[PDB]
């Protein structure tokens, strides 16, 4: 009868009186000294994320000392930093602390996407109004490279289009080529042309809600178009007196389109260390797909209208150069993008790669490719091919686990001692943990990180230093750092010990459990417990969601920052429930691609499952009170919890819901649900907007939560539901967060936020 | 202790059961020349269509087909000129079966707004194309474009922009001539038109109905304080064939521009042509709205046009040194104009009828005589104001503390042959419109037509021998009687009203009206609906229903159950409805409108709380510890005035599309009664909801917003900047989106919902 524990209900000014009770170090570069210090350590830091510096001594907390900015470009030799501060560039060079010298300029706009020339640290590049452009620190003299822009100004250079921000971790559409050749010199920049001319537009108000304007936003929906893409060199000439002489625009000897049909995306590119070819991985549309691609320099010809002196330069362009596909990866999942690429230094390329689709995990196979000469006529067009043959493929690392690659993980190579750094899972899903492995010999694989703690990890470029960012379930983030030492003559067995420390440590933290479904599956999860709990007591649950892909929630580092609210709840006596559904990221390719053509349906048995679990090992959830709760994919699941399950749910808190997947872009939803035109039954059954009819008849069961101004999910889809709540005659309460885009990033907003959803739940979740 | 009535708590589905289990015009008389001594032609629906009706020589009207909400007509030749779907069509009449529309084809890409006949011939009509002022030929089919202001493309020509659309009730800015010249020494046909410069004017973004393609729409919107549409009057002529050709074409512009010969010339309020053709006439007025005046400009005031400036000098010296505008009529006020649209002209002078507000206090009728005699002007040189012509006489036709209606498409009906007017009034009382008639020669006896005791909607016949009447009352359903005027022709002012003819025939309990006096002694009128089934001795729960702006009256004799149903379905489930017509409404005069005169929101809540505490001791069945406040536009705005100023009053506020920013507002509105922001910026700021938004309850459960999410008018940005501002206040709010409608709920889907969600609303936090 009172063996169930009814929630201490709460005035409104109360419960923002209990929330607003309620309330790290990176982009590190190792250098050496050659005195007390050996190297110094830069980074990013907030004590206002400004640059900052640690000094590393021969023989304890290390002091932040101030040097003077969401990132940086740095150059080891010249010591050249350059960032885009303020809303201006400026650069420094590098014992006390010296003002930043600001990069004064002619062009009207601002300048994105500052890297400077690696071959030449004088020069330096940026975008401006859609298209790229040289500058020289010492002389000041700037110069545009591309001439694309001039409403329907489609065409753009250096760009990185919608979907490729924010779908394939994408942020440039520059390279520059890491070497020049030769008193005149030359520089190369391998570039993005793109014609958003096909793209559809959308319009979403500005953050300034005063003038009542819209912003326009080319983004291009499931089965429509995608932007019109092509790889091009930009060259320019320089004398000894560091002046731009000329210049030229490069497009590839015939048409990106024809060379290479059936790619649509560049997800990444790049270089050779020595300068020699530019690569590029590209895609196809389906997604499962990716050749690798080298382009040698001479394969561009100067571009120019006169079809006559283009033919002049389509003939001297030697037969025996042409593109050459290294790599190639193929599957019936979907090929997730890996960063990890590392060619060395005639006739085959040896490189390191990141591969998921061979054994279904991520691991690192070195590769030998052979560049097969095959003699091309270049001023005559034609179509398919540049498939070379693979000498070896040796595969240094293997099991049911995986090799870091996304999200910017990387590697790192000594090429002295063969041996390879990376990051992995292979000692627990749970933990981010640091591996090493000789490429000569795959043998054994040495870690450097010690267990019980999930760790975020950044080598010295002379492998004598390394900086991890761990932190566990229970204890906060620590960052530490460690130096490699023994013996020379056995390299793979270098000894971390601990050298230094820069950072250190009303809040109970979760445990993490584990369980297996009816079919057999390791799913991991995660609980928050009622405060001062009373067992025998049966406490009411609030089911905390997200179970889309790219995602790990449930994992052994410290969640108190970002879901403080989760220890609110439960400081209040909810239950905070969190599975890893089958879909979920970092536990391989199968269980993730459970979601393939399929979305809503498969993640909620696996939910449903976990709270039952839940209930029977821990013996305090009321499962007649159970609230689901989640955004985006999680406020999509929020309402297909409604919807499948009833019973089961009581209450529902939808925030920024997908309530349409054909409103949604191509490169998330043709990655995991195809093209509307193949899969319809799939978009159909997990369009949550379509299943209105089976929401609830009664009030007090459903809310809905979204940012007026997001860009992501676009307010419609929150406008649509509406529009079908409203046909299908059905309740539901609505809160707007008018200057909010994706994200709650204002204190006030959140408050709020949080305060609403303690009172929904304090009056409705009974 | 158990004397308060509750009502009773239906489930959601029980309430749309509830909510579910609830739910003739634009006459044209002809004579003819047999059974039938007339053919009345109408608007109706048994869609809306074009009907008619058979007046006998000696009862209820058959509706009879002719086969679409406006339409035109020209006698002599029988046209029909209408708009249907996305196309023009017409037809002419007498049938016994119905004839199919013929239908008009176009060579224009867009399609044909505002269509009307030429009235001196009915071979030629004209339309707007794409900002543009066409003409055509329904015989012939030959089309031609007269203006070339279009082609982001900001000039504009025969429109009437949004300000002028939804704050002066004017939807054409072109003017047929009605009589051709024969000029020379071929036939030419004139058009007066508006040329407008929306060029200087802020785009707003509204969302467009087609929510899948997530796109806009750009709405040249004139926010108060910023500038509107920089407009002109211009002639457009034409010239034909004896075959019916439009042989030549011509633009024309005045001699000086329209900026100099009027400066302060903000809006073009109305315009049009004497009888004649002499003149060109048209009713200007200031930014402030305090300065209206008439002007006659004459055919040869307006030179051709050339890009060419010294092609201009030459025919700028050609005009006659004579010719000019002349001002005939000076309306001021130091509260505010309202146009009405009343303006009759008669055959050295003028001689004119014109409902004048400003001089008495009243909208009252008068006979104008003023004096056209020209100062002679060179017209090649330029030069600055002057134009007002001295008046001879100016009788006063009415007078009294009651109106003559000349707003909302009200009007007057003069025959010249008998020396009468034909006017509606609120003579008898501001509760009921009713039809009367004077002389214009001996201002004396109004006879009053209708019958008392009802409130009524008429139109004369042009022949001045029948009329119609649209009426009804508070109780009784709406009726459409056809009344005849008959009598010795010897005395036309007595000619009796005798019932004639019938078109149109009459659980809903309907709502008392009352009046009571304020502490300050001015009366106030009030409905209630009362509790169905009433117990004396229980004290029910109330919703004061409201509105209270400008422009607006609810009170009156007349039947409500029509858009209204929602407030019996209120009183049957016990609530008591009460509605008062608060200080600063429409047919009580301008004093009394004029309390609103740069305070807005501040006067018409302490009118409303008297009205509820009237009512309470009145009748004995208001809980006032339980009293929601509700309303939409205005009314919402003044549900949250009520919840800020009067918490303890009110329990809870249901605030329908509200005005939180009055400085986002329009200029046509918003300045007239509330001035510029750079003058009053103490009442802007007092009046503003969202300024204030710290004032409002931290209990939940007492606010709910509802806004329709394509608001051309109240934009959704107001609902947003006020969850903006309840948000960053840490105020809770419930709110209702509606992302298919603009401004009224349209849709029944959409308005059941709606109704739903405000008894569930009530039900539960109505305590």
């Amino acid at each position: 009868p009172a063996a169930r524990f009814q929630v201490q209900k709460h005035s409104w000014d109360g419960l923002r009186s209990i929330i607003h009770g309620s309330r790290a170090p990176h982009d590190f570069q190792f250098v050496q000294k050659t005195g007390p210090h050996s190297h110094r350590l830069y980074y990013l830091g907030m004590p206002e994320n400004s640059l900052l510096y640690s000094e590393i001594p021969k023989k304890l907390l290390l002091s932040w000392k101030q040097m003077l900015i969401t990132s940086y470009d740095f150059h080891s030799e010249s010591g050249l930093f350059l960032f885009q501060a303020s809303n201006s560039l400026f650069h420094c060079r590098d014992v006390s602390p010296m003002k930043p010298l600001e990069i004064k300029t002619q062009c009207s706009g601002p300048r994105m996407d500052p890297k400077i020339c690696p071959a030449d640290p004088a020069f330096f590049s940026f975008i401006n109004n859609s298209d790229l452009w040289v500058a020289n620190i010492e002389t000041g003299e700037e110069r545009r490279l591309t001439f694309c822009h001039q409403l329907d100004d489609p065409k753009s250079a250096g760009v990185a289009t919608f979907v490729i921000q924010e779908e394939f971790d994408r942020f440039t559409g520059y390279w520059w080529c890491p070497t020049a050749s030769w008193g005149l010199k030359t520089l190369r920049i391998l570039y993005e042309e793109v014609d958003e001319s096909e793209v559809e537009v959308i319009h979403v108000p500005s953050p300034a809600l005063e003038e009542r304007k819209t912003d326009s936003y080319r983004y291009p929906r499931t089965g429509s178009k995608n932007p019109k893409i092509a790889l091009k060199l930009a060259e320019f000439q320089t004398d000894s007196q560091g002046k731009i002489v000329s210049t030229q625009e490069k497009e590839l000897v015939q048409p990106f389109s024809s060379l290479f049909p059936k790619v649509e995306y560049i997800a990444r590119a790049g270089w050779t260390r020595d300068g020699k070819y530019a690569w590029a991985m590209f895609l196809d549309r389906p997604q499962q797909w990716l050749q690798l691609v080298l382009l040698p320099p001479a394969l561009f010809i100067p571009s120019t209208e006169n079809e006559e002196q283009r033919l002049a330069s389509a003939r001297a362009v030697p037969r025996n150069v042409q593109p050459y596909v290294v790599y190639e990866e193929v599957t019936n999942v979907w090929i997730n993008v890996h960063d990890i690429f590392y060619p060395f230094p005639e006739d085959e390329l040896c490189f390191l790669r990141a591969n998921e689709c061979k054994t279904g995990f991520c691991h690192l196979y070195k590769v030998t490719a052979v560049l097969k000469s095959q003699g091309y006529d270049w001023s005559e067009p034609f179509s398919p091919e540049f498939k070379c043959p693979i000498k070896e493929e040796i595969a240094l690392t293997s099991g049911e686990w995986e090799v870091l690659a996304r999200h910017g993980s990387k590697i790192w190579v000594n090429e002295e001692t063969k041996l390879v750094y990376f990051q992995g899972t292979k000692d627990t899903p749970l933990e981010h943990h640091l591996y090493v492995v000789s490429y000569e010999a795959a043998g054994e694989i040495v870690r450097l990180t010690t267990p019980g703690f999930s760790h975020s990890c950044s080598m010295s470029q002379n492998f004598d230093m390394f900086v991890s960012h761990y932190s566990s379930v229970s204890t906060p983030p620590c960052v530490h750092v460690y130096k490699l030492s023994g013996p020379d003559d056995d390299p793979l067995h270098k000894q971390p010990r601990f050298w230094a420390s820069m950072m250190e440590a009303d809040y109970v933290p979760p445990e993490i459990f584990h369980f297996h479904t009816r079919s057999d599956v390791r799913l991991y999860g995660m609980i928050y417990k009622p405060h001062a709990l009373q067992p025998g007591k049966k406490h009411p649950t609030v089911l905390f969601v997200y179970g889309g892909p790219q995602v790990q929630l449930v994992n052994n580092s410290f969640k108190g920052i970002k879901y403080l609210r989760l220890n609110t709840l439960a400081s209040l006596g909810y239950a905070v429930v969190v599975i890893d559904g089958r879909g979920s990221c970092q536990r391989g390719l199968r269980f993730e691609g459970a979601l393939k053509n399929q979305m809503g349906q498969v993640e909620i048995e696996d939910q449903v499952e976990g709270l039952q679990f839940v209930a029977e090992k821990y013996g305090f959830i009321d499962l007649s009170r159970v609230a689901i709760h989640g955004w985006s994919y999680g406020g999509f699941l929020s309402l297909m919890g409604l919807i499948h399950k009833p019973q089961v749910f009581k209450v529902a808190i939808a925030g920024a819901p997908v309530t349409v997947w054909m409103a949604y872009d191509t490169g998330y939803t043709e990655r995991y649900m195809d093209v509307p035109e193949n899969n319809q039954h799939g978009y159909e059954a997990g369009s949550v907007a379509l299943h209105v009819e089976k929401l609830p008849n009664e009030p007090n069961r459903l809310l809905i939560l979204h940012g007026f101004l997001d860009e992501n999910v676009h307010f419609f889809h929150t406008n649509f539901l509406v529009s079908q709540l409203i046909r299908a005659g059905k309740p539901y309460q609505l809160q707007i967060y008018p200057n909010e885009r994706h994200s709650i990033r204002c204190p006030e907003s959140g408050e709020h936020y949080e305060v609403t959803l303690l009172h929904f739940l304090q009056e409705y979740l009974h």
